[PDB]
RNA sequence: AGGGGAGCCCUAGCACAGGUGCUGCAUGGCCGUCGUCAGCUCGUGCCGUGAGGUGUUGGGUUAAGUCCCGCAACGAGCGCAACC
């Protein structure tokens, strides 16, 4: 049952159909307490926790500062860049790169070919020696935009973090605090809330829990302080969030 | 008449020429050779008390450290290729 979230999108299931002799173990389901993903536990703890960290992201926000959230599992990534150009920050999704805090006077440079080599395919210069090197700059510009489409909008590194597991992209949160650097991080019993600078004791998984709290924490950043405006948002155009905007082919 | 004097010839004395006369285990230079083999390194960062390691390993591909994907590394140089 679908309420009126599931939609009939001619969704066939032929193939869906649960003879994969899944009618094989009886305790199949060894169930435990965690049966849709929404974990709240001691609260007087967690509630005090997250008030405390939401404060700082509406600190770091007004404050004028930057926080580059670090997305890596499929459980997310996509859903970071959402939460990303809603939010004018920069993201990581694909993988990160050994340093990409500790070296930025480095790594930066590749964001530097990237911005070259995204220009030179603007100018006439289009096509001037074999197809070769014609892609091996397509190569690049394309590469490089894969793992540095998000890190064009660090000039400097970043006054927090917003990594989505603290365990799974441990090496972003080392290469951070070494750098005295507040990391803000979910995590749960499977992390290490000695690392988390700022934590948000999310789901680490469950891409519900994801868009929920990482979310709201985009939100809050743009409601950082205020304004007028009361027509409120429409609804089915809501395309500038990102979407799926102009396709190539 | 003749005398002085410059380039030069000759005897004599000298500084010295000359030497394929030793030493290439004193050397430059150039060449051979492993090898036309696919490799040898550097910057920055990270690991390590340290010597160092990481990248240059791994899966795949290549005439090739050639290229792909992976990865605490990201690059770059000499080489490979291309230029002739
Ligand atoms: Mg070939
Ligand atoms: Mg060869």
């Amino acid at each position: 049952p679908v309420e009126i979230t599931v939609k009939e999108l001619l969704e066939a299931g032929v193939h869906f159909g649960h003879e994969r002799k899944r009618w094989n173990p009886k305790f199949a389901r060894y169930i435990y307490a965690e049966r849709n993903g929404i974990h709240i536990i001691d609260l007087q703890k967690t509630m005090e926790e997250l008030e405390r960290t939401f404060r700082f992201i509406e600190d770091l926000a007004m404050r004028g500062g930057t926080i580059l959230f670090v997305g890596t599992k499929k459980q997310a990534q996509d859903i970071v860049r959402m939460e990303a150009e809603r939010a004018g920050m920069p993201y990581v999704n694909q993988r990160w790169l050994g340093g990409m805090l500790t070296n930025f006077k480095t790594i930066s440079q590749r964001v530097h070919r990237l911005e070259e080599l995204e220009a030179l395919f603007a100018s006439p210069e289009i096509e001037e020696r074999p197809k070769k090197e014609q892609v091996r700059l397509k190569h690049e510009l394309e590469r490089l935009q894969k793992y540095l489409s998000g890190f064009r909008l660090l000039k400097r590194l970043p006054d927090a973090i917003f990594v989505v597991d603290p365990t799974k992209e441990a090496i972003a949160v080392r290469e951070a605090r070494k750098l005295f650097i507040p990391v803000i991080a979910l995590a749960d019993t499977d992390s290490d809330p000695d690392l988390v600078d700022y934590i948000i004791p999310g789901n680490d998984d469950a891409i519900r829990s994801i868009q929920l709290i990482l979310s709201r924490a985009v939100d809050l950043i743009i409601q950082a302080r205020g304004g007028v405006v009361e027509p409120s948002p429409s609804y089915a155009l809501v395309q500038e969030a990102e979407a799926t905007e102009t396709p190539e082919g």
